[PDB]
């Protein structure tokens, strides 16, 4: 795993973070920063769109014909004021469609995806309010690590997940934003949230990358810090992200 | 037409009351009682929800997921301290939400939608207190006579009106009571309250009726009178319109 903090510390300066690049295939580490906060667990915020969306194709309650309707009440940011798919619900992370989507298929079940994901510390319960179907991966209970992501993301592009195919292949398709520099396609999710009881913002950005080779990689951007009362620590990770990856040239 | 005054005298004695039922397609008279009480105005109180459905759907401002979120104090009545929806809120005439729906809509807009519904005298301008927007139809400034209902339903259930088809199939889909003796479906609205600065209690059930042949009909069940200190009107007002109803056997 070469080290690269010359040009990632930069680019985190001011916080605590955390950059990762691996082998879809073997699993060998191409690039990594700071791996002691790569080991280090924190909310997915907006990552676990990732595995809701496994979930809901492979239950079949959802298909990319779906159209989620906004019930018409604010939603405290402008975009989630509106009709989405299970694309825009990815790049818009419109959490009412993930809260919809919970409801649906329920607890006992995403208990049982989440040993089959081995996701994190498989914490579901929420705050006593009993809002765990609502809000447990939103700085809330559910706990993961960067280097745990990774290990996620592998499964998922190897198909190593017993879940339907096209239920890890209509998520990854969703999940594509754009092509890099020198061609090579990524796939990623964002998120973010401020930590509970603190001033701190944490950030991600992952996904996967497929060079014009064909090579598959996996990649976890990751951050916390105090970055002020605007949430912008996955505007940052992703940012970053995508510096890192055009310098590497993969 | 048809007088049934023989079925209905019993069933209004003691209170002013009126019964008009009319085809919905040809606006033939087919029973009538106590035309004179039919031809007065008087407060819609609750059956207003069914203008306001009406309008709350065309311009968008309620789906029929939408949830209505109680703030916590005390209403006056047991069943309006709690969550709605839009079937629940004509259900039990929860007048809260009616409010939240004006002061969504506005003046200006209420005012178009009742020259548009050739709603009675359409006075909005409630009681001094500057409350129309939140009470006018409440034993108020607004009036509105049987007569004047049958055609306002007329018009409904005939989407002669300018609005969205949807709002109007949604607001009749929301009427939805049960079906009567001959499998006939029963779609109707209560309304009731005391006249201003008097004893008497004035009551409404109104709405509409389908055949198990499919044909169409718009009644209007109504009355005035001292029934004491407990508001029966409607609970009286729909007692008699399914009895009449029944032993016409359409």
């Amino acid at each position: 795993s070469t080290d690269i903090s010359t040009v990632a510390s930069p680019l985190f300066e001011g916080t605590e973070g955390c950059f990762l690049l691996y082998d879809a295939s073997t699993n060998a580490e191409i690039a990594q920063f700071n791996k002691a906060k790569c080991a280090t667990q924190m909310a997915p915020d907006s990552t676990f769109k990732i595995a809701l969306s496994l979930m809901a194709f492979d239950a079949e309650i959802i298909d990319q014909k779906t159209i989620f309707k906004w019930d018409k009440t604010p939603k405290g940011m402008e975009i989630w004021n509106s009709n989405h798919t299970p694309k825009t619900w990815m790049q818009f992370s419109v959490v009412w469609v993930s809260q919809e989507i919970t409801q649906k298929i329920g607890l006992n079940k995403i208990k049982n995806y989440l040993k089959d994901f081995d996701y994190g510390n498989q914490d579901f319960s929420g705050d006593e309010r009993n809002n765990g179907l609502t809000e447990a991966w939103l700085e809330s209970s559910l706990k993961i690590s960067p280097e745990e992501q990774i290990q996620f993301l592998r499964k998922i592009i190897n198909h190593n997940l017993p879940v339907k195919n096209s239920a890890i292949e209509n998520t990854i398709e969703n999940m594509y934003l754009q092509d890099l520099d020198n061609s090579t396609k990524l796939y990623g999710k964002t998120g973010a949230g401020f930590t509970a009881n603190r001033t701190l913002q944490n950030g991600w950005f992952e996904g996967f990358i497929i060079s014009k080779s064909g090579h598959k990689y996996v990649f976890v951007s990751a951050l916390t810090g105090n970055l002020g009362s605007n949430l912008t620590s996955s505007i940052k990770a992703k940012k970053n992200a995508i510096t890192i990856l055009n310098t590497l040239n993969l």
